[PDB]
């Protein structure tokens, strides 16, 4: 049933701070979603991308996240900060210990 | 720094005929890698579109990742993986900014 997402963000150099702020504001409300198992934020070693790794209980839970007030606000603003669109990969677990 | 936790995303794009072989190769990594003192997690997924297999790995330190990369299981895997794929493994090393316990 459960699902995960990798989302990769390549900010414009002048928009890195704004991107970090936008993603920072997602963490609390997203982790508070009934169907969110985890939601973690990283920077690539080469510093070129911020990466979110997200895990949800079901496809329904992921749909709900994508309709949430916090998500909608983020989605309204994120595109304008990036060199290219968010690279999103939805995942289905094959062997996830938890 | 070197004592700080790290994560790794590794993406694999098998040839269609090699998919079950790749799954078996990656499966064999799971028990010994999770057993590493320094491995926090090591989880296998497939992409929603079925084209990729993806490992998400978390290590207690960069040192632990280096230990992983020197291990007998890793070296066996490294010797064989490329031959199953349409392109080399796509590997990203990650530094946590906000990773919950």
């Amino acid at each position: 049933s459960p699902v995960a997402v990798i989302a990769r963000f390549m900010p414009r150099p002048d928009a890195r701070s704004a991107l970090r702020a936008l993603l920072d504001a997602m963490i609390t409300p997203t982790r508070a979603e009934d169907g969110c198992r985890s939601y973690d934020l990283y920077e690539s070693a080469d510093g070129g991308e911020l990466v979110l790794f997200e895990r949800y209980r079901s496809r329904i839970a992921l749909d709900e996240h994508r309709g949430s007030p916090h998500y909608l606000n983020y989605r309204a603003q994120v595109g304008e900060l990036l060199t290219r669109p968010v690279a999103v990969t939805v995942l289905a677990p094959l062997d996830e210990a938890s």
